[PDB]
RNA sequence: CCAGGAUGCCUAGUGGCAGCCCCACAAUAUCCAGGAAGCCCUCUCUGCGGCUUUUCAGAUUAGGUAGUCGAAAAACCUUUACCUGCUAC
């Protein structure tokens, strides 16, 4: 049971977008969630918490489950998902499908001196959400994953292998910081190092090259 | 709770089948505005609800606190107010 809607979705069906870094460099939308797992098969989904919510009622009360996932692998891709259902299972699974949606590249870098291969951010990246700011500055080789542990989860989740972490403001909003880990991962890349100095050609896009393929007949 | 005594226009009425034969509408004041039962009240013929109580309890309920109700001797004519109770795959 596939069948895609989204002209990228149907690309993806035929076979003639590959990997998820194409779909990066044309930061083309991912709406349908199936895409994801067609490129990469080494999604691990770790659900970090769920708080019960509760809106008031003018008898008792509406109970729902807000149910935070992190998606991950070791490749340099994460996810983080978020949901609020009141089956708990259901709610868990939509919070994952958000993860795979979302799944965002990590710019991977060198400690100091490349050596051997990168495990590492590459720059002092920080984030934001609420009153948490997650700054990772870049660690040396073996040192670890210096976080709280849901960020630690996260780290490891991404790939990256060493870290050193800042959560400040109030970390115990655990969906906030994990959101703002997200954004620090995010803002990676983006940040402008001498090594992207050099220009680039512009690639025409897939959905600009095999656009008969995609679109229903 | 009470009633009219008379200075008076009253007026021998006007209406609806006046006709005597019933219906309704028309006669200022009233001088008194006065009498009877009840009348602020205090001792009696010396009443039944107080005085404490001691016994308990009915209970009052989700649990509990403080009061209240019921059966036994001594002068005097509310069953409510208030505290404390529950969570993920």
């Amino acid at each position: 049971g596939w069948v895609p809607v989204t002209k990228l979705g149907r690309l993806v069906k035929a076979g003639k977008i590959s990997s998820i870094e194409e779909i990066f460099l044309h930061s083309l939308p991912v709406k349908e969630f199936q895409i994801i797992d067609q490129l990469l098969p080494n999604l691990k989904d770790e659900v970090m918490n769920i708080k019960p919510v509760q809106k008031q009622t003018r008898a008792g009360q509406r109970t729902r489950f807000k149910a935070v996932v992190v998606v991950g692998d070791s490749n340099g891709h994460v996810g983080l998902g978020i949901k609020t259902a009141k089956e708990v299972a259901g709610a868990i699974r939509a919070g994952i499908i958000i993860a795979k949606l979302s799944v965002i590249p990590i710019r991977r870098g060198y400690w100091g001196t490349n050596l051997g291969q990168p495990h590492s951010l590459a720059t002092k990246t920080s984030g934001k959400c609420g009153s948490v700011s997650v700054r990772l500055i870049p660690a040396p080789r073996g040192s670890g994953i210096v976080a709280s542990p849901a960020v630690k989860k996260l780290m490891q989740l991404a790939g990256v292998e060493d870290v050193y972490t800042s959560s400040t403001g109030s970390t115990r909003t655990l969906e906030n910081t994990l959101k703002a880990a997200f954004v620090a991962i995010g803002n990676t890349y983006g940040f402008l190092t001498p090594n992207l100095w050099e220009v680039q050609a512009l690639t025409p896009s897939p959905m600009d090259v095999y656009a008969d393929y995609a679109t229903a007949s």
